[PDB]
């Protein structure tokens, strides 16, 4: 059993976690996902979670005080605190395997132009903290990244069932709009099919992801 | 104006991003995001969307006859067909910028084992098709990837939504024994810029040496 807490100023945005694979994991009791409104830990009437940056620059920064109070309540020393950010360490399949073994993930979703760095620095004095990027593009907030991380991790947890690129796949009918399934796939020859598939995999990889094979671009 | 159509067997997945669109943008007709249940285009009483893979193996492959009908109805010659797949070309910020000026994106969400490759191959004879990955990890389905692509693209459309950035700070100046770096309070803005550049350099070396 795993616990995932998500902290966000847009809790309704995390509703998709109830769909598809994460939803099935929740229904099967293999994970408990709880979503928390960060504004619950404010004390002013405006419920302000952001302020202008020290040193200048555009936009706003999330205040450390509100985050600190929230994480104080939700986290323990055993918690793995996950903070999505474009400036993070890369989240990869290896990360997903690693986090699939964790008892408690807390995902802190940032908005505006980022979270005051002292939040992560303070948390690291009590627990493990991982600032991570899910890809080289910029989101509007950490919530979509949270959904990506949760799905990539949960599909690996024991009980939710259990390199190179996969090549093309096909199913019935064997001919469609004048396009035929590769004959080898219809031949029933396991060795020849395995060989064709291995080849298609390496060919797609050099075209789409040459970096995976140690080439430029 | 941009139109985005998403096709999925989990249409409820995309409802929060639809609701997040500012009313002013919709009213001005700058953006429209529509979601379609793939099962609308199934042929049988069981509403089948997938079938066993040719050549054997685990899992299921999504049916070309169903996807073919759905894309026939939804796409036009002007469409950029986006197909999230773990085996895709990398989706990056450059991609997001390119797609932000498109008139019509259609995103086909499928299971990770794939859509029959003839769907993309056939579509590519009539429109532009882009098979893309959003990172080096595997999801079970394309819906989360669709959410990421929609967000990254629409925040670059006006009025809708190198080195790493270094740390940011705001009030209070001291918190839990940690002070904001005094240089940021110095009023020496050339020095602040130099300090930030060094912070960015160090952070990039530590977290993303690949970028250097
Ligand atoms: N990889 C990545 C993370 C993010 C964000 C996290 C929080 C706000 S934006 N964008 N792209
Ligand atoms: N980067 C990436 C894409 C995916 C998908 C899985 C299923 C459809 S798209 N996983 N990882």
């Amino acid at each position: 059993s795993m616990k995932i807490d998500v902290v966000t100023i847009f809790p309704e945005y995390l509703q998709p976690v109830r769909q598809s694979l994460p939803g099935k994991a929740i229904d099967a009791g293999l994970v408990d996902v709880a979503v928390h409104d960060l504004r619950r830990w404010t004390h002013d009437v405006h419920k302000s979670v952001d302020d202008s940056p020290y040193g200048g620059g555009p936009g706003m920064v999330m205040k450390p005080t509100v985050w600190g109070d929230a994480l104080d309540e939700i986290c323990t020393s055993e918690t793995l605190l996950v903070v999505p950010t474009p400036a993070g360490y890369p989240f990869t399949q290896e990360t997903a395997w690693q986090w699939s073994t964790e008892d408690h993930l807390v995902i802190a979703c940032g908005r505006y132009e980022g979270i005051d760095q002292r939040v992560a620095d303070d948390a690291a004095t009590r627990m493990r903290v991982r600032e991570v990027s899910i890809g080289d593009y910029v989101l509007n907030g950490g919530e979509a990244a949270a959904l990506v991380i949760i799905e990539a991790v949960l599909r690996l947890v024991p009980g939710v069932l259990g390199s190179l690129l996969e090549g093309p796949s096909y199913t019935r009918p064997p001919s469609w709009r004048g396009m035929d399934v590769p004959p080898v796939l219809l031949s029933g020859d396991h060795a020849k099919i395995a060989a064709w598939r291995a080849e298609q995999s390496r060919q797609r990889t050099i075209e789409r992801r040459p970096d995976l094979l140690g080439f430029d671009s």
